[PDB]
């Protein structure tokens, strides 16, 4: 059975500026090199540099974008509690440096890929603005050919750990009148750095550990496979 | 948040004669034993013995016994390929040796678990009888008051691998027409030899790896939360 789309999920790589999770990251993607395989895209759910600083992601930039390339695959770039929106946006993304919150939409194919940014700036606990749930419920208001994936970082998932609870996301409740009933196929998250699903209003959710493994996705007509990768 | 209920997924423990697995999860039970988790109950989905012999149930259940009665959990053994059902009964279950499909209805509490036999006498792949899949439909036509955990071996999840496809669970069209709109709230399963999770009309599908880590499974109100441990 062939899927229809094959994405890796990759999440908490926490780079720093440069003195470790540098080459935890490096033989992962030369693992997955040779691995022979090819993916539709490479979602990154956040975390993404260890303290935001522009080093840390030019060096991520270095690592990942000739890896991406390579492979022909689409690169998605999501915010973490741990990372900064203005230094992202100018050393990751070449875009003009803004502290708005990091929301995109991308086709690959008939496949949409929303990227939801749950991050509070100077904040570890996540949230979502109602100016970001009107976005995504307007956007979600036509439906895409395969359907949805719902790409974030804090997952809206019941904390299982005591330590975890004071940076979970808060208002779940709210994301989930929205979400309900929509193409939403899955919920790929990160924040946990331990490998867990669950369902959110019926959608599952899938939470990748932290590099400092990954998951594989296959997307079939109707199921969504995640694999974990150690 | 307190779950409504705490189980321990373990699968593939794969236990041969005596000459390794063994080691293996003596080092994850004593583990769990001083993590100070108190599960409800233990789940074991299949492939328990490697060779199906005797003395490896005599070996299982000399080990997981006393680890079993000292949590006050409940033990729910599953039926794998490698597993013999005859074997199984007479020295893990202390029942009348029969190669009748090991399948059974265990409630703890209010959670209802349903055992079914995914295994094939003498072969690899799964397949389940006429006769099991009306058993399972009379089962499921009363509602347990938290819904059920279905537990099985061969996962009802396209297989992402070629080496898998031979050996994966015939006929799931079948079994997805029992399970439609059932208060089925979760389906455990292993025979991947790695973590992976899916759903199945509609349903959350969790395989957790060989023990040759383990789940960790919090059921919530609304939600069942499985948790990768290495
Ligand atoms: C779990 As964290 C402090 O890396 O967002
Ligand atoms: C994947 As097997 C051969 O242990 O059933
Ligand atoms: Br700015
Ligand atoms: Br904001
Ligand atoms: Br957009
Ligand atoms: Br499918
Ligand atoms: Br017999
Ligand atoms: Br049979
Ligand atoms: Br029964
Ligand atoms: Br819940
Ligand atoms: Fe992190
Ligand atoms: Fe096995
Ligand atoms: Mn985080
Ligand atoms: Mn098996």
């Amino acid at each position: 059975p062939r899927p229809d789309y094959v994405l890796l999920h990759i999440s908490d790589t926490h780079l720093i500026g440069g003195d470790d999770a540098d080459d935890r990251l490096g033989e992962l993607l030369e693992q997955l090199n040779q691995s022979g395989l090819r993916p539709d895209a490479i979602v990154f759910t956040g975390d993404l540099a260890a303290k935001g600083e522009p080093a840390a992601y030019r060096k991520l930039r270095g690592l990942v974008e000739p890896f991406a390339a390579q492979l022909g695959a689409e690169l998605v770039w999501v915010m973490g509690n741990h990372d900064d929106r203005a230094e992202l946006r100018k050393f990751l993304l070449d875009e003009a440096p803004s502290m708005a919150p990091l929301d995109r939409v991308c086709m690959i194919d008939g496949l949409r890929i929303i990227v939801l940014d749950t991050s509070v700036p100077g904040h570890h606990h996540g949230e979502i603005r109602a100016s970001q749930l009107g976005w995504l419920a307007e956007e979600l208001a036509t439906p895409a050919p395969d359907g949805t994936i719902l790409a974030l970082h804090h997952p809206p998932i019941p904390s299982v750990l005591d330590m975890a609870v004071t940076v979970e996301l808060r208002d779940q409740a709210a994301l989930g009148r929205v979400l309900r009933g929509t193409d939403v196929r899955a919920i790929l998250a990160g924040h946990l750095h331990y490998s867990t699903n669950a369902t959110f209003v019926g959608i599952p959710v899938s939470v990748a550990s932290a590099t400092c493994g990954c998951n594989l996705v296959h997307v079939y007509p109707d199921t969504v496979v995640h694999s974990v990768i150690p």
